[PDB]
């Protein structure tokens, strides 16, 4: 059963992007032969989820020149650059590309391409507790007051709105049948796609094979 | 792969029970009648993995909506005692029926001093629920200045998880199993499933059957 181009597309897309070592050792290649691969394969499906009407597409690795030589065609193709993570770990030098490619962005209406880059679901959590258990000590607001849209606020995904905050399908590569703390708190009911294909590999046909997946085919 | 008897066997073990209903339609008896069956399928895995030697084994349920826990635990408890298995019931029990909730409480106390299996009910749980109830209690101790904002740890966090009454070594699962065909969470164990092996059957939870759970238990030994 078949993607349907006309059919449901998944407005948030997550993927677990996986098996860039492996790749490039079953090619007897050194392994960041493989990362230079992954990072082009990257560049092919931003572009194709984008044809395709998704409106997350975020991307998390389980960077150096690649933003600046990639600002370019995401201007081209209209994609707003956001980066989940903690920034404070990535050298100087990445951190200010990262903050060049999302500001020169920042107006980009079409899809947002997520990237969760030294991200942890159990510490995305813990830092969105201490910051409520910060507020409510400074009497912003109750204990009481605090709902699941007050967690879904403090999460790396609270940027973006409520309907897109949360992916409606997650892919994974590289074989694995792991969540393996990503989104935990998002993923309560995405849809979930396993694929054995490594993340070089992983084309816009896959890509759309786990769309067939998800529109139940 | 085969499911190796000598092998290792997850300590923690989780089932999303799927598949009732559609059950029940495939031989148009009501669908009441799969919902019940699930249940004889409840007792069957609870004393095969008890068996097999698994340590905690959590079942996620998905008036009479909700009478089913009265006559199902009050006739289950005395396997529970032969197999020495210790009851538990996740999420809020408060807000179900007055005569589901002593049932479940007796079968707790019934219960309370066994030392095999934990057999770990979600009733009316939700993960998505059960962090918000563990975010009010921890914000409400460190404004009662018990410790500082950033003291709090990830262990905070799970020792506040209706996982928590669990050592520490037991609270995750390492093997969720989904029944029923159906690929997602929906809102189980969220924080204890990080690293979980995930196994997806097409088998209705009422076929659910020891072999059924050998075979997953065949996977996380990576085959």
């Amino acid at each position: 059963y078949a993607f349907d181009k006309e059919g449901q597309i998944p407005q948030h897309i997550a993927i677990i992007m996986d098996g860039n070592g492996r790749w490039a050792q079953n090619r007897r290649l050194p392994r960041i032969a493989g990362h230079k691969e992954g990072m082009d394969t990257v560049k092919k499906i931003t572009k194709h989820a984008s044809h395709l009407g998704v409106k997350v597409l975020t991307l998390y690795a389980f960077p150096v020149d690649f933003f600046d030589t990639f600002v370019p065609e995401l201007i081209k193709e209209n994609v707003k650059v956001n980066v989940m993570g903690y920034q404070e770990f990535l050298p100087s030098h990445t951190q200010d590309a990262v903050k060049r490619a999302i500001e020169q962005t920042k107006d980009n209406t079409g899809m947002v391409l997520n990237f969760a880059l030294n991200y942890g679901a159990r510490a995305e959590l813990l830092t969105a507790m201490k910051q409520i258990a910060a507020e409510v000590s400074e009497k912003a607001y109750t204990a009481d007051e605090i709902t699941e849209e007050t967690i879904a606020d403090h999460l790396m995904t609270g940027f973006l709105p409520t309907e897109l905050r949360d992916p409606e399908l997650l892919i994974r590569t590289s074989g694995e049948e792991r969540i393996s703390n990503f989104l935990l708190w998002q993923i309560a009911y995405s849809e979930l796609f396993f694929t054995k294909a490594l993340w070089p590999d992983f084309s816009g046909d896959t890509l759309e094979t786990a769309i067939a997946s998800f529109q139940n085919r």
